């Protein structure tokens, strides 16, 4: 995570939804989707949806990770 | 913003009530019953209770799109 860290100057929003939409792999066709896209806070909105689902599906992860050391 | 500076211009309420009466866009039988009544009352009392029902479909469909993304 240096590499966005370094371009933090650019402050040239679909280029950085371009960086960060492609700094996490959630799906390589919506990838190729948002980085040929031409609307930017469209793929910025899709780029936070997209963090949401990760982040909500990380803690369902912790969820089920302690129900199964409780059941152990 | 220019439709707002008709009714921001002058103090004078007949004028700015028409204006406003009329930078809303609605049905002609619509507008010839408000019309056929001669005082501002009701005709007022008509632009005010489907402008509210305007912000009640827009604050709806708002809250449909988030929940929508969210449970998607």
């Amino acid at each position: 995570r240096y590499q966005l860290e370094a371009v933090k100057g650019t402050s040239d929003p679909a280029m950085l939804a371009d960086t960060i939409a492609y700094h996490a792999t959630w799906t390589v066709a919506e990838k190729q989707e948002i980085l040929e896209l031409t609307d930017l806070e469209a793929r910025l909105k899709k780029v936070l949806g997209l963090l949401s689902r990760d982040l909500e599906r990380f803690e369902l992860d912790k969820r089920v990770a302690q129900r199964v050391k409780e059941q152990m």
